[PDB]
RNA sequence: GUGAAAA
């Protein structure tokens, strides 16, 4: 055949990638096609031909999937806000379950462990308690929005679909204030301007709002007036922070934080307890579903009064502090000073005195605790996407903890890590996926591993 | 390197 860019070829979509792209096979090439679902027949325009793969685009739909959601605004697909939004919600859940099974088999060689059907959200919309929104000049106008996938091209948006609608309103109000005061958006190309991002977090139960102005420099022209106006429109704002990021980095936050108004934290609830939450601290973005995730992990772990728990990657302390009053001891490790400081305070708020935190990397803390002779019976881990280090895994396995509950937002690194745990005497017992990120391709899981002897 | 998150 010898396909080239611009050729039009008729293909059937036969699979979805982990990121939600349609898969077609033509002349020994695997083609990836945006906005194309399994069983769809399309005319595909060839965009790019590599050696073993190609990239295509839908030129014309000949037959569409019975599971296609016709109502999705394509802006949400292209901006990567809802990159599975073109699929019906029940089939999103089935896709996520399949991804977990496929990953455990392909990466860990596990085919015989029960993976429960992904726990779905009843109304899987408007759920995020945080927005991290770039501010850029687009056609001469200051705009808030989101990047087109695989780019830094800002697509202006006001309705973000999957955010707390109050957050959407706050972001728009802030955008309009930035225009009114003629504050200059960040320009990555020219390394100029002031306003890089607006971050807004709103407590899922409490409704308390933190605004963060992420800027290139300390001085913001008439920020006091800006703050005055925004708190008038939104009296639930308890905190306006500034974060100063003077580097050319894709990391949203730089090192320097300043309180411009009110508190340096919001308070919200999880599993009936109160948690203070700093701007730079992590907080699960779908509180409703994160509670169910935590409860699954707790249920899996079969906690007893004599248990000694490690809460690794503990953040503001939500997981360990949810169980502290039912176990003997909780030991937590968290890298970010502001977050571990939240956890310390949070223990005190909830009258917990058997929770002990260290500010360190998880692997360092694990080695130190192993040296001190801490005797954990249960290790709970909740790492970022990159997963655990081999040194942490090996160290954790030397404790002889009989139960490990791995909470993961990236099944590829979880499966890799599970494969190492299985080499060190742990057996994967069960896996429960939970839909923390509806409308997106992202899968959250909890896995229970238990020590063979 | 954090729903998107280029070089
Ligand atoms: N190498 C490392 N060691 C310890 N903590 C780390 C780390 N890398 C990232 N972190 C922290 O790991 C956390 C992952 S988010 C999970 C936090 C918490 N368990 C919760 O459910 O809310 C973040 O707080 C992040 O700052």
């Amino acid at each position: 055949m010898m396909l080239k860019k611009n050729d039009i070829v008729e293909v059937e979509i036969v699979d979805l990638t982990h990121e939600g792209a349609g898969v077609a096979k033509v002349d020994g090439l695997v083609f990836f096609v945006e906005n194309a679902l399994p069983s769809e027949k399309i005319l595909m325009r060839v965009l790019k031909v590599n050696k073993k793969i190609g990239f295509g685009k839908v030129e014309k739909y000949l037959v569409q999937s019975p599971h296609r959601n016709q109502d999705l605004d394509l802006a949400y697909l292209r901006s990567g806000i809802a990159d599975l939004g073109h699929l019906s919600y029940p089939e999103q859940l089935k896709f996520k379950t399949k991804q977990v099974k496929d990953s455990l088999y392909k990466i860990a060689g596990i085919a015989d462990v029960e993976v429960a059907e992904t726990l779905g959200m009843e109304h899987p919309v408007k759920y995020r308690n945080k927005a991290q929104v770039p501010v850029r000049r687009v056609n001469g106008v200051l705009e808030t929005g989101f990047f087109r996938k695989n780019s830094h091209n800002l697509m202006p948006l006001e309705d973000f679909f999957i955010q707390d609608p109050v957050i959407d309103q706050v972001v728009v109000a802030l955008r309009d204030l930035l225009r009114r005061f003629d504050l200059k958006p960040y320009d990555e190309k020219e390394q100029s301007g002031l306003i890089r991002n607006l971050v807004v977090r709103r407590g899922h139960y409490s409704g308390q709002i933190m605004v963060v102005l992420v800027t290139t420099r300390p001085k913001v022209f008439r920020v006091d007036q800006l703050i005055e106006q925004v708190i008038k429109q939104f009296p639930e704002i308890v905190s306006v922070m500034q974060n100063i990021n003077d580097q050319n980095t894709n990391a949203i936050f730089g090192k320097e934080w300043r309180t411009l108004y009110g508190q340096d934290y919001i308070t919200d609830q999880m599993l009936g307890n109160d948690f203070q939450i700093a701007g730079p601290a992590f907080y699960q973005v779908n509180t409703e579903m994160a509670e169910k995730l935590y409860q699954t992990a707790i249920d899996f772990a079969e906690l007893k009064k004599d248990d000694v728990i490690i809460d690794a990657y503990s953040g503001i302390g939500t997981i360990g502090l949810s169980v502290a009053k039912h176990v003997k001891e909780v030991y937590g490790v968290e890298l970010i000073p502001e977050a571990v400081e939240n956890s310390q305070k949070n223990a005190s708020l909830n009258k917990i005195t058997n929770a002990h935190y260290v500010c360190d990397t998880a692997e360092n803390a694990m080695k130190k605790w192993l040296k001190e002779g801490i005797q954990p019976t249960v290790i709970l881990v909740d790492p970022p996407r990159k997963g655990l280090t081999e040194s942490f895994i090996k160290a954790s396995a030397q404790t002889g903890a009989d139960r490990i509950a791995y909470i993961s937002c990236n099944v590829a690194t979880m499966a890799r890590d599970i494969k190492l745990y299985q080499e060190l005497g742990y057996e994967l017992k069960k896996v429960q996926p939970v839909d923390l990120f509806p409308q997106t391709h992202h899968v959250q899981t909890v896995a229970l591993l238990s020590k063979l002897d």
